[PDB]
């Protein structure tokens, strides 16, 4: 149920406007001038501003780039993404007969910081890569797995700019092209980051907290088995070729036996925390006070890094780092 | 305990501000005026300022009307009105040395989000009625309900105004007026928005969930015996006339004891509901916490529209009205 | 999956009989003589068989116009039926070689309380409507929506006799018709009479007696913004036309957030109300207390009379009603 | 806030009627005879008639005499009346102008068992005494107090009887009598025999069950401790003399603290037995299932009279008294 080829003529012959040269800038970009496009980069002059430049690119202001384009693509940071909407693409937004303007974030639709006009058809195309692997795989020859979605579709030109768009950076033919929503990629990208994440930091804080201070195991010991050396980047590497519990036909019996009777003994219990987790972000809750946060000046962002390197965990790794010479 | 005449002549001879022609400055105006009274509307340019303009009434800018005002009206909406406080009359209320500002709202000054100066004697009009009946009520003869309040009477004038007001909107006579407080308005237009009607609401969609999910009833079928077949309407139309069990004798006798049954029965359930949300409302919380959804943006405020006009019984309503012709 | 129209012809040339001259019988009796229908008013002598002879029908005894009969409509309450099915009806369905007998009421059959043979095939019609709202949508064109549904099928012609009486008495075309069940009918007629009915009323008690007994509100104050004015019959009227949610977007902004925001929240524990009551009618459980309360000859039905009517917010309502002219 | 004596003139002159001859009819009849009252008993021929008949009375059928009796009284068993009030009463209470009805019972009235019309004024005169210590203290010239109370007063005549047949029985003065109600009085005769009661003979029975089967006290030496010889009959009798607490100065030291700390102690215990037996009372639930076990037969009052019966406190106090001489 998922898209592999389409039409490139759609994004075709108009001029595509690209709004920051930042992370995927450096990277999407070049891409989508090898297809025969005409990028033209915005960036509000910085240190950004000088690559644009330096790597053969025409760079504008941030709100004058999409005065000149066609197809918009908006391709800053999530925080600062509400103001410089708001402060430079709508003022001009009420100039646009047809439009179309693309997010590489759910984030900040989906839970309406931002709210596009009816004239301006706002759709997604998220990568599903590290970002560092896709120049690798532009010139290997492969593509990148990637979500598509639409908000609103006010021309019924939508998927012919969706999948066009996914065409144009390289994505597809050789990765493939997933229809979801706009929601559905906010919920993603988030309960990734809250439920199954920091459940793994925290284990892994806890098992140190538990050898060390119980069973007087030595604190430079206790590292070495737990993330200083490496079986986390060696448990890691197999899933992605082989599967989840594909690879564990790479162990020995007794690793195999002593995760899979916890695995499904642990499960009911990790199940409640996810559960909990999902529904925190489905109602908007965490939109509201990730946005008060900023607005108070992050004192709980800022409290949570001193506990966090402050911690006797985290002390232990600079004296062990100082060690292995790194 | 009640008021129900008085004299005019406290507002009378002076020019009464009337700020804002919305919902009560198309209603409340127009009246004020038939009994004598200078009135002036203010109102920025909008569409608004139109039908001011086009009923006749001299209309200005909002902070210049308070400026030739005596007596002041403020009748705009409870979202906007801080600002609006805040920018226009707060600049131009210390010329005044003897002043009245009315509000028709609690919430604003209840909470102090709005403090007034000592020399201008802040009083309350609330009219107990649809709105939309009052200009019926004004044709036929009668009048309508209203609550007064005094927060700050600095001048001793107070109830010489608060009832010159109620007696000119033409509330009384053929109404009542009720001698009251600020803090006790703002709570009793609230709690009845937090405590019975999402109650009822969310009881009328779970019995759609219980039905359908497990009853095997049709779709169409639960929703023309709940609420879109008219008995809501019907249930609520006597009450207005008979009273809340006086209209029970024109039931069956078995509607009478399933009812009562249970409404004795679940009083002690849901009066655990009622008594954990008026003390939130009575701390000053939810004065917090809607203050400060404004300010994110509202991500809980939109989410929670999309997770209603989302649900089943609300797709399943969709196509029932495009069946009766609705 | 709905019926919109049928054939006439089968119910017609036959003679149909009509048992009572209630509040239906006033109502379905002259649309039904409207249609080219032989109809027979059964009624034993009493005030109501004043005016079936008034407005021009042929009127006898219950147990005799059945007896004359070709298709039975027994339009009588439901707390008088399961005696008089039993003495009158009884006697004479042991000479019908055809028969069929129509019921508006779920409650009496779907219990088993009255059981017709197997030469009588029972079905019903269950009119979705005031009844006081039949004539004046008679008067202007349209129908009014019922719900049909067949118990016992002994000869092959219920569906054929199930969508002509809904054609005969005007409900369709103009309304719909949903088959249903006998079983559904008499659950949807009792579970909106036991869960969100008296959670309704108990929530409104509720809230006089916490802001009356403990924040100090005025008595007659708390009732003018409960149910005295209208708004209750004001947050009725527009459900009707646009919808349950869609209804608010005719309030202020912070209405329906506190509203959306408590509806959410408190579904889960109106559910658990819910779904115990709805398994309580559907066990017959409730088919039998209602039976041994008329045994007992009503004592718990008349006590509770008692504590509703000597309550205080009850006794409130009455002298604000000798206030407001009522 | 009681009457002390009253007008005998009211009930003077007319024929007062009485219904049965049984525990008051021996009693009330006689004394409301002395006063001059033309008295006329209403029995149905019996064993009771007889002596009705041998003491000097005219006597007729029980619904005979309430057609001639003017004020009626009705001092017939509590289980029975209903009945009889339906079946002969009730035919002939459509043919009196004014007429006044007694009961001596609020439970067969309260819970509206029995509604009488509206000419008849139902009022209640309850006597506080044994029945055996009236004919005794009308020999020694005091009285004995009582309870009255009206329910439908349709003259405004009411307590000018009711206070009337107070003084006509040889009450007032003397003794008291209390206004109250016919609820008030239904309550304090079964919340009587539903608390204190049946928890004292549970509490004397497990005082038997923990001593015996436990502490190996001997099962004649258990009952002669408790009930057998005279401790609460002498425990009992200086109640009604000097008070509940005062009568504790004529014990030893050790017994008023051992009784004084225990009942402080124990009495939060004891309130939530009575609080719930109230409410189970004043809902009128009891008098359902009382009504429910006069139809089934009687099956749990069967039983329990023969685990009563065969209970081994009950079994041991039959050879007791065989051996006392009782
Ligand atoms: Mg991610
Ligand atoms: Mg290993
Ligand atoms: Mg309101
Ligand atoms: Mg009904
Ligand atoms: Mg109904
Ligand atoms: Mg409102
Ligand atoms: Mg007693
Ligand atoms: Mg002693």
């Amino acid at each position: 149920k998922t898209v592999l080829d389409a039409n490139l003529d759609p994004l075709k012959g108009k001029t595509i406007g690209v709004i920051g040269y930042g992370n995927q800038g450096r990277v999407q970009a070049t891409i989508m001038r090898e297809n025969g496009l005409n990028v033209i980069v915005g960036n509000v002059k910085d240190k950004y501003y000088e690559l644009a430049k330096k790597e053969g690119f025409e760079v504008y202001e941030i709100d004058e780039a999409v005065r000149r384009s066609d197809v918009a693509l908006l391709l800053i940071p999530d925080e600062v993404m509400k103001e410089v909407y708001e402060k430079k693409i709508a003022p001009v937004l009420q100039g646009k007969k047809e439009f179309v303007l693309d997010f590489a974030s759910g984030y900040n639709v989906a839970f309406g910081l931002i709210r596009p006009p009816k004239s301006v058809d706002t759709i997604m195309v998220a990568p599903r890569m590290v970002g560092e692997g896709i120049m690798d795989l532009h010139k290997q020859g492969k593509g990148y797995p990637v979500l598509l979605g639409v908000k609103q579709d006010a021309s019924g030109k939508a998927w012919d700019y969706a999948k066009a768009i996914a065409k144009g950076i390289g994505a597809i033919p050789g990765g493939i092209a997933v229809i979801s929503s706009f929601e559905e990629e906010a919920l993603l990208d988030l309960m990734s980051e809250h439920t199954w994440v920091p459940i793994l930091f925290g284990a892994i804080k806890a098992c140190y907290d538990i050898a060390v201070k119980e069973y007087g195991v030595s604190p430079e010991a206790a590292l070495l088995e737990f993330y200083a050396s490496g079986e986390l980047a060696e448990i890691a590497r197999l899933i992605a070729e082989e599967g989840i519990f594909n690879q564990m036909v790479h162990h020995s019996t007794t690793s195999q036996y002593g995760t899979l009777t916890r695995m499904f003994k642990y499960y009911d219990v990790v199940r409640r925390i996810v559960e909990n987790e999902a529904k925190y972000i489905w109602d908007g809750s965490f939109a509201k006070e990730w946005s008060l946060e900023q607005q108070a000046g992050y004192p709980v962002f800022y409290r949570l890094w001193e506990l966090a390197t402050q911690s006797e965990m985290a002390k232990a790794e600079k004296e062990l780092y100082k060690l292995l010479g790194r």
